């Protein structure tokens, strides 16, 4: 029993701490599932890139704008002035605000990204996979039950379409709607496992190694070994965290042990009836502060960028670590296979704006719709 | 009962003090929150851009003006001069100035920022969220009442449009108006919750984690975990303050101990009746002050501009972490979705113009405006 | 009661002192409030961009100069010498000295700079926070009476229109006149709080926290708390002065406890009737003097610019304080919202023409009047 309450208590530092300890810190980080989330909201949006879409919109802005190009004409006179250096220019930056429309159904990637990253009930994501990553395995609550969150993505999305310019652009989404409802559950309706009310190390006899949760709410239901455990007729466990553990203990004694000395070297003259004081550590808390810092940049694939001179330390997920550790954790949790582009140590340091770069960058129907609404206006102008 | 007590004292700083400890106060700034609410109110405002609001104020400009082209092509007489570089440049530049028009409007976004940010009762927000990660909890004292504010923030609209000008631009904005009035009040009727009046520590047996205020006041309403606290039986509470908290003690006792000793040390000569000293604490105070300063840039994700040769230090808030804590801060207190858009850590260098270049950029309609106002002036004068 | 006599007289370095402790200083500088006084007063007298502002004064300017272009072209008898390129410039330069003109007005932005700034009743402004800054707290004495200082301001403005030239100019500002002339009473009528005669650490007992002035003069009007201060059944206040305390008196301990023993030490063999020293402080007033220096170039946000090879340092108060400290204390106290721009830290560099160039920068009118001036001039010598 105590150890492995007590593996989870020294990487919170009970005893001792080095500057190393802190890096896990930005192990602990949300930074990357979000990225994840927000392009994974993505993809399934982008896909309708239908003539129907592309037209009726344009088409509808053609009327009441009065776009008839033979009106034009009439104003220019000039064969020396570009008439689609003016128009197709007024194509395009009027339709660069429909990236912003598509902005305005954005939000509901911002809320489906807080509905388990806000509240208390599901944490998180990556919160969790570091008490997983502390112990070695992974326990899932498995049930299907709990829909409650989606209810509210679902009364959010009928109050948008106001101007009814929207609706006919979501159109496209909401036949795709179905495909975006049902990837919202998927996570929203299981339950990631809770630290200490699941109970460990408590097996089968080596015919297999399987340990469930007794718990008055549910039995177990799930475990995922990303390491298996190393049992001589004794349990011995990978993880980093067992890494720490030998030389910690052998660290905290030391600390322990030169502070209580100084306490008795606290006399004045030795009293002598008849009838040599070495409390030192100052090396080796540098030893495992250097020690804990370059075990946990390999571990997890951490991305350290060290500036010209050595110092700043811009501190980041590296794109290794983020297809090997994100998406285990988000597809083997998730179930649904739909989302599966990974995305780059580029994309960390991108914004949101960015990411529509990186939506345009994908170029699903965004270069589609730009040619044949370029192409359509030209020749017009040229006859 | 006292940890909880101490650990709000210790950050305080009761009991020694290092270089890094400061740090810990550009975290507690207030610089993002003005930023992202100066971001939130432009977004509301900028919305509307019929043709009816573009046209009636420029369609108004044309007659008191005089702006007919026909009165223009007279004075001209040269198919050499330019008169588009004459006219559209007098149509930009007058309507650059209804951008500070539109600043005109802007006192309000800086009204509803200190009316939370400066009186007494709700303090600054971010002040607030230290406490919360100090403790690594939060609670939230949720009631509907008092908009008290908000009316002197609604008698503030009504002074505004003597000149007439303002108020058919501000038709625009006012129809956005109870749009803007609404999110107001949010913020401004919830309390944020206060740091010894809510007692802590106080649950139920396991079943849940649930503590809540007693106060004659009212009793207690929400609690917000970002970490979860981990009982073996026994409170040990997730926070950046509990990483400090065994060795900065270890620290204290190590500056007491061997204080106590020089005043004992103060004796000449030593008096034997028949019938060593070691007080040394310089290394480990730089070893922790290095130890804090390296923490705390790591846990709330910290931007730290080292310069070339390594000695200035531009400190400000990184673009990650304001991402992933004034939006939950925000966001899951304000109950309020609207503001979405997150800003990059290129804002906390930017003043109040650049945000309107900020506007500016995110091209509403802004370059909107400009185009259609060029288009319908330029082949006049090429007539 | 000798706390808060204590911590005012610990930052004047009563005992001990630091090279640090001189940094203050900077901190105890009024150059932010002049350049914020004297960027308020501009706006308001810039507002007035009126058609009849514009011509009146310039077709003043037309009928004494003999302006009407019939008289130039007689004389030009050239299209190869560009007449605009000799009137334009005719027009623009004098005009350019209508700025000087309107810097005629600026010594009134001067006056009532000073009229706070000078005199010994009302100190400079930010001398006044740096009290509020040390305890942690603000007290204000709140009073509608005495304005006698800006009758003074009135008589100023009847001495100016001697040439006539100036009225015409300043008939568009003394419509802004009641506009500037009740903004100058509000902070010139308002009293800022008196140290000592004020008393603190007087309250109720924990209901609320509300200390107010018992003096012959008046009772205590408002307190405005920057930081909340954190009682445990016993008094600890938020401050950077409170930072300073625990080490600098174990500091002071430590001068006065090696300084005694070498006196006593001063004496050359021990007298031993039969019928080691160790008074050293040289590193921790080291210590103290880096520890003082970084705490408070980041508590109050101080920009220190430090050059090639690390030596020179160019002390200004940073642009994020400036918006988050001054305004603050500026409105809070002042009570009148219209002066609502936070101006940069490139404005400390500047002087007062260059405020001039940041008024010009602005465009308010000043684009204004030359663009209609240089249009209806231009194409006369075109024709």
């Amino acid at each position: 029993t105590p150890g492995t309450m007590l593996f989870r208590e020294i990487l919170h530092g009970q005893l001792g701490y080095t500057e190393g300890q802190g890096v896990y810190n930005v192990v602990r980080s949300s930074e990357a599932t979000t990225r994840q989330l927000q392009a994974a909201i993505f993809h399934a949006l982008l896909n309708a890139t239908t003539y129907r879409d592309l037209e009726a919109d344009w088409l509808g802005h053609v009327a009441a704008r009065g776009l008839q190009p033979q009106r034009l004409v009439r104003r220019y006179r000039n064969a020396r002035e570009a008439d689609i250096a003016g128009v197709a220019e007024r194509v395009f930056d009027t339709w660069r605000n429909t990236l912003r429309t598509t902005l305005l159904d954005f939000a509901h990637g911002l809320v489906a990204c807080f509905a388990p990253g806000g509240p208390s009930g599901p944490s998180s994501f990556p919160k969790y996979i570091d008490w997983l990553t502390c112990l070695g395995l992974v326990p899932i609550l498995r049930k299907r039950q709990e829909g409650g969150v989606t209810q509210g993505l679902r009364a959010f999305l009928k109050q948008h379409p106001l101007t009814r310019q929207l609706a006919t652009v979501a159109e496209a989404a909401e036949r795709a709607g179905p495909g975006f409802f049902e990837l919202a559950l998927a996570f929203d309706s299981t339950r990631v496992a809770d630290y200490d009310r699941v109970y460990i190390y408590y097996n089968h006899r080596r015919g297999d190694w399987l340990v469930r949760d007794p718990i008055s709410g549910q039995r177990g239901e799930c475990l995922v070994l990303w390491p298996p455990l190393w049992t001589g007729d004794r349990l011995v466990f990978d993880s980093p965290v067992q890494r720490l553990f030998p030389e910690i203990v052998a660290c905290h004694s030391l600390r322990e042990h030169a502070h209580v000395c100084r306490l008795r070297n606290t006399a004045s003259v030795k009293v002598l009836l008849g009838r040599p004081y070495i409390p030192s550590y100052a090396q080796d808390l540098e030893r495992l502060s250097r020690l804990w810092e370059h075990e946990l940049v390999r571990c997890f694939k951490i991305l350290c960028h060290r500036n010209n001179q050595g110092q700043e330390t811009s501190i980041s997920y590296s794109s290794g670590a983020i297809a090997a550790f994100v998406a285990p954790y988000f597809e083997s949790v998730l179930r649904a296979p739909r989302v599966g582009a990974p995305i780059t140590g580029s994309d960390v340091i991108l914004g949101e704006e960015e990411l529509w770069d990186a939506v345009f960058k994908k170029t699903r129907l965004q270069t589609y719709l730009t040619d044949i609404a370029a192409l359509f206006v030209a020749d017009v102008q040229h006859a």
